[PDB]
């Protein structure tokens, strides 16, 4: 059962406008193609054009790539489901903007209604909406994972500086799984604790790139969520559900010396050329993400590529590496 893959372009910023760019990136959600422009000026042209599961132009709001990609997701991962989202694409596309947004400018919004938030902030708001009163308990565990030159950081410990390395261990439980000694994993109780916590986390992230070359666009992020749910039946009988979601941002495509991202890349030629021994040992991302690829959790790849001429290569580059993503066969719950 296919991975599903989409594809969302960003829009021009101010110096592209006032330089007058015209796009290379035609994006149609009927026909979900992506249409680049390769050569040719004005009235004749030839172009590279790409189908995806979903594709979100440059207008896209946040809360469409909410609604069409994350609800479906979320829901998935309340009837206890694994679930994971990548974010793929050059430096300067929309990653982390896409995950975790920005906030609009002049705190004209608090941050449970700003438009400019990302499916981090969203997710966590939407958990404690769906359940208020439905009848199951549950528990909201988050925790964040970085990877930067295969060392591995916790970026919500507030009790640790984000300069401590963390170890990574095969799960003897688990065949197919990893425990990560120190990482730790905030309670949030309610709705109201969730920006608080986001903000240890940005403020770590402050620190870290003062400390490590070139860290926000080298780095993999790992924002995980877990939710640990009860239901009683009419008979007082238990029923537990626990889904995890992995949200993950990687490190910019572009080009140094990444051997996550080369594994990344690895792992899906592997498993899409149906050969046999697939490489996820060769690195600590694709241990910890192993059971996203090709594996029994329900898997999103987000592509982010960029409007402009500049950057034509990489756009192809990026749309290649998510076409042929498309193929990877995962098997949930
Ligand atoms: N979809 C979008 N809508 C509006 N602005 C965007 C969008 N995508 C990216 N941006 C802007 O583009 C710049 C780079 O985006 P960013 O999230 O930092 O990308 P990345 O994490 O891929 O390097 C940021 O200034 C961000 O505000
Ligand atoms: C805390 C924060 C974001 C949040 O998604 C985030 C940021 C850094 C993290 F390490 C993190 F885990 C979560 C993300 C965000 C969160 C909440 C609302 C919003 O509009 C935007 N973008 C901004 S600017 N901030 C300040
Ligand atoms: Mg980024």
């Amino acid at each position: 059962k296919n991975i599903q893959v989409v594809v969302r372009c960003r829009p021009f910023n101010l110096a592209e406008r006032k330089a007058s760019a015209h796009s290379i990136v035609e994006c149609d959600p009927v026909r979900k193609e992506v249409s680049v422009r390769t050569g040719g000026l004005a009235d004749k042209s030839s172009r590279k054009t790409y189908t995806f599961d979903m594709v979100f132009g440059a207008s896209t709001k946040q809360i469409d790539v909410y609604r069409s990609v994350v609800c479906p997701i979320l829901d998935e991962v309340i009837m206890g489901y694994n679930c994971t989202i990548f974010a793929y694409g050059q430096t300067g596309t929309g990653k982390t903007f896409t995950m975790e947004g920005e906030r609009s400018p002049n705190e004209e919004y608090t941050w449970e209604e700003d438009p400019l938030a990302g499916i981090i902030p969203r997710t966590l708001h939407q958990i404690f909406e769906k359940l208020t009163d439905n009848g199951t308990e549950f528990s909201v565990k988050v925790s964040l994972l970085e990877i930067y030159n295969e060392e591995l950081f916790d970026l919500l410990n507030p009790s640790s500086d984000v300069s401590e390395r963390l170890q990574m261990f095969d799960d003897p439980r688990n065949k197919r799984g990893v425990i990560i000694k120190g990482l730790e994993e905030i309670t949030v109780h309610n709705k109201d604790e969730v920006y608080q916590i986001l903000e240890k986390g940005a403020a770590k992230r402050t620190t870290a790139a003062t400390l490590m070359n070139a860290y926000s666009s080298r780095s993999h992020s790992v924002f995980s969520v877990t939710i640990h749910m009860k239901e009683t039946t009419i008979d007082g009988e238990e029923l537990v559900k626990i889904g995890k979601l992995n949200l993950v941002d990687l490190a910019g495509s572009e080009n140094n010396i990444n051997q996550s991202l080369l594994t990344l890349g690895r792992v899906i030629t592997a498993l899409v050329e149906r050969t046999p021994h697939v490489p996820y040992r060769e690195s600590k991302l694709t241990r910890i993400l192993q059971d996203s690829l090709g594996g029994r959790t329900r898997t999103s790849i987000i592509a982010t590529i960029s409007p402009a001429s500049l950057n034509l290569e990489e756009t192809l580059s990026t749309l290649e590496y998510a076409h042929r993503a498309k193929n990877i066969l995962n098997k949930p719950e």
